[PDB]
């Protein structure tokens, strides 16, 4: 996250880190046994780390659980990033508590103007590299579809939305992928892609979660 702030330990209780020897992607806890992430985060050998703040220090609130299966969206396109969403089933159910908690799926899509919270352990520099050990947060509004499409001509589908600031300076970045955009207590977005980080007129682009609730529900019902 660029231009954000330090969340505070365990204040974002649905945030997970995906680890394959190191943190490589974020995700969100949707129930005691299921995580949602970006399909571009797919790989084998994923351990899901919950209850994290400092990802390099065991602080006492963590649950580390192996994934038993992952399901990439049937229509994921790796070239265009259309349908950038995947589900991961944990080997065992997490123990939910004040520091580890699920986030609710949306009943409705969120509208342009809504303020949201984006979080992750990704790079914190727009040019140059510095990866935080602790969780960073950013408040950002959802941008209009028009602003989005004009920022990225020909690249925005109905399954994507832009959030951030046209002026730049604050944005998601590398390492934040898969992570949550929460608005009014509902998971509305998944960190997906961007043209660099925090550049003017190039806001981060997010998977529109409200388009997938039926797929998610259906898939968790039979897996
Ligand atoms: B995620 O992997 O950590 C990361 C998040 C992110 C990256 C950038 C940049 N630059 C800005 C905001 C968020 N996501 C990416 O690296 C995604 C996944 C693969 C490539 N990518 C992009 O952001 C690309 N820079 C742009 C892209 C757009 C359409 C098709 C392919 C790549
Ligand atoms: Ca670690």
């Amino acid at each position: 996250i660029v231009g954000g702030y330090t969340c505070g330990a365990n204040t974002v209780p649905y945030q997970v880190s995906l680890n394959s020897g190191y943190h490589f992607c974020g995700g969100s806890l949707i129930n005691s046994q299921w995580v949602v992430s970006a399909a571009h985060c797919y790989k084998s050998g994923i351990q899901v780390r919950l209850g994290e703040d400092n990802i390099n220090v065991v602080e006492g609130n963590e649950q580390f659980i192996s994934a038993s299966k992952s399901i990439v969206h049937p229509s994921y396109n790796s070239n265009t990033l259309n349908n950038d969403i995947m589900l991961i089933k944990l080997k065992s159910a997490a123990s939910l508590n004040s520091r580890v908690a699920s986030i609710s799926l949306p009943t409705s899509c969120a509208s342009a103007g809504t303020q949201c919270l984006i979080s992750g352990w990704g790079n914190t520099k727009s040019s140059g590299t510095s990866y935080p050990d602790v969780l960073k947060c950013l408040k950002a509004p959802i941008l209009s579809d028009s602003s989005c499409k004009s920022a990225y001509p020909g690249q925005i589908t109905s399954n994507m939305f832009c959030a951030g600031y046209l002026e730049g300076g604050k944005d998601s970045c590398q390492g934040d992928s898969g992570g949550p955009v929460v608005c009014s207590g509902k998971l509305q977005g998944i960190v997906s892609w961007g043209s660099g980080c925090a550049q003017k007129n190039k806001p981060g682009v997010y998977t529109k979660v409200c388009n997938y609730v039926s797929w998610i529900k259906q898939t968790i019902a039979s897996n």
